[PDB]
């Protein structure tokens, strides 16, 4: 209702944000570390089969 | 009309006057009370968020 009230609920939301931020950035990190293991796997077999 | 009369005229003029004196005291004192309560509110909320 009053200013004072928008501008707590405007920050508590900043604070939602950048923890969103934080989290965007991890689950990013995850995705491409599990990608990265697969496809390190995946080369590895592919170059004891084609090579031999 | 006559002399007494404005008299007593003046003396109530007087009266509302002091009246006035006293309202604006409380008018005062009610705004930087309030002032005072949003004031501290709002340090309370910086000082928390600050110096997390």
């Amino acid at each position: 209702m009053s200013l004072l009230e928008v501008i707590i609920v405007l920050g508590i939301i900043g604070t939602i944000a950048a923890g969103v931020v934080i989290l965007a950035q991890r689950a990013f990190d995850s995705r491409t570390v599990s990608e990265l293991v697969t496809n390190t796997n995946t080369i590895r077999v592919a170059m004891k089969d084609a090579y031999q």
